[PDB]
DNA sequence: GACTGCTTACA
DNA sequence: ACATGTAAGCAGTC
């Protein structure tokens, strides 16, 4: 049984003096075992001899300072667990999960210290964690401005702040561990929690591990959420409207839709109805023209003919190769006229309902009876379960190295794979969800402004009679009338602003209606736009050309990472 | 360069 | 040992 420690660094913010000026560590099950000091060499000496599991909140930041030390002290990168090497799990998107430091072997025992990311377990700011877990949190923060030379001596106040930060994570992590949420990440606990319910025995019988190749071609049919701005409204200031939001859309599909299980059977040509294998994926070649009065539903990515984000009214005189679930193919056929159709091949699946019942009943209840970070964690259990099923077996990551200038560089590592989970599930969950969303959007064609995944934005303020029977503020899978706005402007996908009607309840602002409102909330939704920049946005300046030099970006410099303000522009 | 790589936000 | 797609900005790559 290895010891567990909560750790943190305070670092300088100078590009060309970049260094740790303070560290802290605290035993997660013995808060009286802790140490605060001013030296990274002193900390790393402890790291080397402690033979424990370490946690930093946001390992991506602290790990840069740690790997810079390792590379300067005779440690090189190796996955082969040799003496005086470190291993990392850094993903190809650049998520840090682990730094594993190997000092050697005494018998059949590895001598090593392992460092993990507590952000993977608790993806919130430290203060949010303290508020929502109900833990002691000190007011204010360390002065990020003060001049701190080498050997700078930590004040009593800074010492208290550092100790508070490490103790908050310690207490929160311990709360989770004692419930059995002890794995590396929140998603890992979700899949493990699901396997506990249905049994591991039943898991690999119902969700067999597919060959890497079969999983790859299943994945051809795997697509995300429907994100679409009606061109009619693009860049226009508009009046009153409303937003409908599905109550947990993906889990809702998991709960009640017919979904694939088992090994698929390959077929050639056009799928022939098989009651025992009622779901399929079909490889189709065709040209297509959107029918009059229908929303476009076809997006083709990685093509020189089409912009990947654009929903297509026409194939433009080129033959489209498409891999499609039966739910998607049926939707495509309702919205489009098809030309020169070739049914090439496909895969058909056994199917059933209700495999996720107990797991979703558990976590929807925890979500409903919880608040803040604790609610968001229950939400994450539900959503990471879907993601886990569609886990990409390509786990090739990044290998750190020390550049000639003293800064960390990264190279793509040797290709590697892990077993698939069950990707057909992912295919049909998103498929049933697109179906849910698109059919509702299509039923409100005369009023539809905008869709993103689980939501429809409409003109006017009354519920359409055609969706009245599937609207509910709480029921899983139903549409909630979430808000009503006084005015809005949608510039493009994931880029819009709204003036929302609010009313006060018990001193708390709640969504209201055009007759039952006291306050107007300005809301900004803009992919890539960080929170400080959002505060700069007005109805008047929210247009193409809006720019602020306020976006923090982490720059690798000699010694570690500095956050430097970069520009963000609506192009 | 158009591309991808390196980062965030919206789901 | 590592949940998902999608959409975006900007510094690099002839
Ligand atoms: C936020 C989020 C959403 N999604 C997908 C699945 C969700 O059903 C869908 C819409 O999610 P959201 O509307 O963002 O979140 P939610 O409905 O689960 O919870 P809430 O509305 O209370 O904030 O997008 C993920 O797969 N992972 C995520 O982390
Ligand atoms: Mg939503
Ligand atoms: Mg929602």
């Amino acid at each position: 049984p290895r010891k567990m420690y909560s750790c943190a660094f305070e670092t300088t913010t100078k590009v060309e003096d970049c260094r740790v000026w303070a560290y802290g560590y605290m035993n997660i099950e013995d808060h009286s075992e802790y140490k605060i000091g001013n030296s990274l060499d002193e900390f790393m000496a402890w790291v080397l001899k402690v033979q424990a599991d370490l946690y930093f909140h946001n390992l991506k930041f602290a790990g840069a300072f740690i790997i810079n030390w390792l590379e300067r002290n005779g440690f090189k990168w190796s996955a082969d667990g040799l003496p005086n090497t470190y291993n990392t799990i850094i993903s190809r998107m650049g998520q840090w999960y682990m730094i594993d430091i190997c000092l050697g072997y005494k018998g059949k025992r590895k001598i090593h210290t392992v460092i993990y990311d507590s952000l993977k377990k608790l993806p919130f700011p430290v203060k949010k964690i303290a508020k929502d877990f109900k833990l002691t949190v000190l007011k204010g923060d360390i002065d990020y401005h003060k001049e701190r030379p080498v050997g700078y001596k930590i004040t009593p106040e800074e010492y208290a702040y550092i100790k508070n930060d490490i103790q908050i994570i310690a207490e929160a992590l311990l709360i989770q561990f004692k419930q059995g949420l002890d794995r590396m990440t929140a998603g890992s606990d979700s899949l493990k929690g699901f396997k506990d319910i249905i049994t591991t025995k039943k898991f690999k019988k119902v969700f067999p591990t597919l060959s890497l190749g079969l999983d790859k071609e299943v994945r051809y049919a795997y697509r995300g959420g429907f994100t679409w701005l009606n061109d009619r409204f693009k860049e226009k200031e508009i009046g009153e409207g409303m937003v409908f939001d599905v109550n947990s859309l993906y889990p809702a599909q998991m709960y009640s839709r017919l979904l694939p299980y088992g090994e698929p059977i390959v077929f050639e040509g056009k799928y022939v109805w098989d009651e025992d294998y009622p779901l399929h994926i079909q490889h189709i070649r065709c040209e297509f023209e959107l029918k009059e009065g229908y929303i476009p539903t076809i997006q083709i990515k990685r093509s020189r003919f089409y912009k990947g984000n654009e929903y297509l009214k026409s194939s433009g005189g080129e033959i489209a190769d498409l891999w499609l679930s039966n739910v998607d193919l049926e939707l495509m056929k309702e919205h489009y006229d098809l030309y020169n159709v070739e049914y090439i091949s496909g895969l058909k699946f056994k199917a059933t309902t209700g495999l996720f019942k107990d797991f979703i009943d558990k976590w929807t209840y925890i979500k409903t009876t919880s608040e803040g970070a604790i609610k968001q964690l229950a939400k994450l259990m539900l959503n990471s379960l879907y993601g886990k099923f569609a886990s990409n077996p390509d786990v090739t990551g990044k290998v750190p190295y020390l550049k000639e200038n003293g800064a960390l560089g990264f190279r793509l590592g040797e290709e590697e794979t892990k077993d698939p989970v069950y990707t057909p599930m992912g295919v049909f969950i998103t498929a049933w969800a697109r179906y849910t969303t698109i059919t509702a959007a299509q039923a409100c064609y005369d009023r539809i402004i905008y869709c993103d995944t689980d939501s429809i934005h409409l003109t006017g303020t009354e519920i359409p009679d055609v969706i009245k029977d599937i609207v509910d503020p709480k029921k899983l899978g139903y549409w909630a009338h979430e808000s009503t706005f006084k005015r809005a402007k949608y510039l493009r996908q994931k880029t819009y602003i709204q003036d929302i009607y609010m009313k006060e309840v018990d001193g708390k602002l709640v969504e209201g209606s055009p007759d039952d409102y006291t306050d107007i909330k300005f809301s900004v939704k803009c992919a890539g736009m960080t929170d400080k920049i959002k505060k700069e946005v007005t109805f008047e300046n929210f247009k193409v050309g809006f720019s602020r030099k306020m976006k923090p970006k982490p720059v690798q410099v000699p010694g570690g990472v500095v956050l430097v303000d970069d520009t963000f522009t609506i192009k």
